C-alpha cells in the first residue's frame, strides 16, 4: 500500500528544466510534506540566475500525494497508490490570450525521499504579457482540482483553471488539462470524480539572494 509511505513527515526534491521562448532555466527544491495535515512547505531556487517567467506560473508543475484524503475517501487517492513506483504527470497550461506550457513529470521515491522531476517547454508566448512582462502578482488563490478516473490508462485526470492576480488588478487565467499514469504494474486506485481543495502562500526568505521562492500549501480531498 503506497498509502503506509506518507503517514509521515517526508523529505521532498524537486527538479525542474525549463524553456520559455528559448529563455532556457532551471528550479531546485526542497521542503517536506505531512500528508496526515494535507501540508507541504518548499523552498525553491533559479539555479540558472533570474527566472524568465514569474513564479507563480511554475507552481502546479513544482506532488500530490501529499494531498490529506479523509478516511472516508481513501479507497479514492490514487496518487498514494502509485507508489513507491511513481507516476507520470503530464499537463498543458495554456495561458489566455497568451502562450503555453507542456510539462511531463515523473514523481517517485529516491530512497525515503519523494522526488519530482519536470521538464517544461513554454512556447508562443508575447513578449510583454503577463508572463514574460513579469506582471503577475506575487500571491496565489484558492482552487478546485477536478479529478476523474481514465480507467483506459489505468490513470487519473484533472481539469482546472488557475487564476494568476495581475498587477492592474485584472486576471490572468491559466486552463490546466492534465493526464496521470503510473509507473508501475501493480493495481493502482481508480477513483469516483471528487476534487482538490488547494491553497497557497508565497513568500521570501530574507537573507537569500538568489531569484527564489518559499511556499506553504494545505490540500484536501473532497466532493465524496
Ligand atoms: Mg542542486
Ligand atoms: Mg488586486
Amino acid at each position: 500500500k503506497g498509502e503506509e509511505l506518507f503517514t509521515g513527515v517526508v523529505p521532498i526534491l524537486v527538479e525542474l528544466d525549463g524553456d520559455v521562448n528559448g529563455h532556457k532555466f532551471s528550479v531546485s527544491g526542497e521542503g517536506e510534506g505531512d500528508a496526515t495535515y494535507g501540508k507541504l512547505t518548499l523552498k525553491f531556487i533559479c539555479t540558472t540566475g533570474k527566472l524568465p517567467v514569474p513564479w507563480p506560473t511554475l507552481v502546479t508543475t513544482l506532488v500530490q500525494c501529499f494531498s490529506r484524503y479523509p478516511d472516508h475517501m481513501k479507497q479514492h487517492d490514487f496518487f498514494k497508490s502509485a507508489m513507491p513506483e511513481g507516476y507520470v504527470q503530464e499537463a498543458t497550461i495554456s495561458f489566455k490570450d497568451d502562450g503555453n506550457y507542456k510539462t511531463r513529470a515523473e514523481v517517485k521515491f529516491e530512497g525515503d525521499t519523494l522526488v519530482n522531476r519536470i521538464e517544461l517547454k513554454g512556447i508562443d508566448f508575447k513578449e510583454d504579457g503577463n508572463i514574460l512582462g513579469h506582471k503577475l502578482e506575487y500571491n496565489y488563490n484558492s482552487h478546485n482540482v477536478y479529478i476523474t478516473a481514465d480507467k483506459q490508462k489505468n490513470g487519473i485526470k484533472a481539469n482546472f483553471k488557475i487564476r494568476h492576480n495581475i498587477e492592474d488588478g485584472s486576471v490572468q487565467l491559466a486552463d490546466h488539462y492534465r493526464q496521470n499514469t503510473p509507473i508501475g504494474d501493480g493495481p493502482v486506485l481508480l477513483p469516483d470524480n471528487h476534487y482538490l481543495s488547494t491553497q497557497s502562500a508565497l513568500s521570501k526568505d530574507p537573507n537569500e539572494k538568489r531569484d527564489h521562492m518559499v511556499l506553504l500549501e494545505f490540500v484536501t480531498a473532497a466532493g465524496i
